[PDB]
């Protein structure tokens, strides 16, 4: 079934329930997930209004994008050309500068599929905003389906060169609560190769690194507790993760990465060559999630795009997008029970 | 009363009701008056859902700008720099560009305060958007009371020298079909002169120039067919009216304009120094209003705000907007019964 309500500010809360009983929700502020429960019980962070977001804490679930993750000093080449981004980080273009396209209204059409219902957002992107040449015409499909499998397809066209590479902050957290640390998940992670960043500013540091058999590999399956109390110079940084993690094999068909807790585990599959992982590493922030205070290590990400630092290290990719291309992407995310 | 519904795309429909029966509606997309409705007979021009807006016109109703209008080449001087803006008209920036703020669905937040009920709408125009410098926060507020005031209050902060002067696009039409023309309609005008324009493109022709006793002249009220039927060289040129009146005595006291049909009319108040009038110039388009096709001269706007042209016309005004100064317009329409005696036939 479907259920579409005023979530405030003059947004939509759209939300829908498969077969199976489970509830997924999502807002056109930002094109993005508010919700995902199963018996009653929260497996994301989110909040109840859109009020919420805006005054807390406006990634959590969002599309960010044009391009996700930090940039350094705001500066991109284009065609041989470099071009200044709106800085909102210091120098750095964070999530592609203030007031960016999850701070926005999306227009959305519903379709359904039966088995399959899909909540289709646009939003224009005019030439010049925060920087970026356009227009850029982008397109953000959530779709969920009786399998329980929750997508996310990106499209974009652009009228001028530009750069894209968006990607979904949605935060997962199994516990159901955010004053519960998520150090007792369990995470398997398909990637033998992180990046690490330069100091406390984030940006990257210059190299690639191999972590094949050190606290942070996950190719076998393992609790965030060990990440979490490592004393690797790169945790010890951030004070948990806040890494983009290069994908081994890539394909849509391969399971990426997989989150567990008890029964429950979510998996991720994306055509993305890698993973950026975050851990909420608020420390004393106290963000409230329900009137629960988050903790210190309270959720974690799963960003799937080309990774972030593409303009200090080439190797990473290439973020740029030709006039008249068309940009595709896609992400899901698979919940699973054991029986 | 106050009453929401989804209207289409996820935008939302505010229609309010105050205490004379009198309704009026808008939406978040293009923080946009819908419908204006006196008796069940629609005041102005209007559509039923969202997509009709952007499948058929876009404009009707809307909320214009950055800068409302034409800018020649798209060129504006700010604070000693050459910009360029974007261009969606051939090399002409016409009302503030491509895919502008009227399309995008606004944000808002709706103020009860019983005999004035305030719908005010959000909007960020981030920092280079269609070449605009910014950021600019701005804020559109449409309000209605209880003697039947339509009041626009807008207001515009940047980060960033810059140029802002938006507009209202609302278009009436007292027959309430848009396939009747307002050639029917009275209308009175506190303008002595006006803004040629210099040919099809629709840039201003660099002077001003005195109407005073010619078909365009309606300092004293009349029929709007004078000036549709008028072979003067400029109504020839648009096929009706497409031009920036300058008011005569400014200040948002004086009723600049009023729009009469039978028993009603329509008034105008408002804190800027012109009123750019557009008739519906569209020949046989006949865009569909209600099922309705529309008619050559089925509609007209009062656009308030400072005259397009200052870019090559320095009397006419100056748009710029320095960084922390707080941009502030005033225009309101006024619904009335009985006002005078117009009592005519076509
Ligand atoms: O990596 C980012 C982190 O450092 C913080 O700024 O929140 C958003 C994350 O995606
Ligand atoms: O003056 C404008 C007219 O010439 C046309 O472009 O439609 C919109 C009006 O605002
Ligand atoms: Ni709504």
């Amino acid at each position: 079934s479907i259920k579409i309500r005023d979530f405030g500010l003059g947004s939509d809360l759209i939300s829908l329930t498969n077969k199976a009983g489970v509830t997924i929700s999502f807002t056109n502020l930002g094109a993005r997930i508010v919700d995902w429960q199963k018996d009653g019980k929260h497996l994301i962070l989110g909040f109840d209004s859109a009020k919420e977001y805006l005054e807390k804490d406006a990634y959590p679930g969002a599309t960010v994008g044009p391009t996700a993750g930090r940039i350094k000093d705001g500066l991109v080449k284009i065609s041989g050309k470099d071009y200044i981004l709106n800085q909102n980080e210091g120098p750095q273009t964070l999530h592609g500068g203030e007031e960016s396209i999850h701070t926005k209204l999306w227009t959305y059409e519903v379709t359904d599929l039966g088995a399959e219902v899909q909540v289709k957002f646009s939003l224009v992107s005019n030439d010049g905003t925060n920087g970026y040449p356009g227009k850029i015409e982008m397109s953000v499909t959530h779709s969920f389906d009786d399998d329980n499998k929750w997508k996310i397809h990106y499209e974009a066209i652009s009228d001028k060169d530009t750069v894209f590479n968006p990607t979904g902050h949605v935060y997962f957290n199994l516990n159901g609560d955010a004053s519960e640390s998520v150090e007792n998940h369990g995470l398997r992670l398909a990637a033998s190769r992180f990046v690490p960043l330069k100091d406390q500013t984030e940006i990257v540091r210059g190299d690639i690194v191999d972590i094949k058999n050190t606290d942070l590999d996950f190719r076998q399956e393992k609790q965030l507790s060990n990440a979490f109390n490592s004393n690797m110079e790169q945790v010890q940084l951030v004070k948990g993760i806040d890494h983009p993690f290069l994908l081994d094999q890539l394909g849509l068909d391969k399971e990426q990465a997989r989150l567990t807790l008890d029964d429950t585990s979510i998996s991720v599959f994306t055509d993305q060559p890698s993973i950026v992982i975050f851990t909420a590493n608020f420390g004393d922030l106290g963000t409230l999630y329900h009137e629960k205070k988050q903790v210190h290590h309270g959720g974690i990400t799963f960003e799937c795009q080309v990774s972030p630092g593409s303009e200090q290290i080439p190797e990473l990719g290439d973020i740029s997008l030709k006039a008249g291309e068309k940009y595709q992407a896609t992400t899901i995310y698979s919940l699973h029970t054991k029986l």
